[PDB]
């Protein structure tokens, strides 16, 4: 239970940031 699940949302800001 690292809750790395955080840095999972942040690859998704990443995806908009190159969209």
């Amino acid at each position: 239970a690292k809750k790395v699940f955080k840095r999972l949302e942040k690859l998704f800001s990443k995806i908009w940031n190159d969209k």
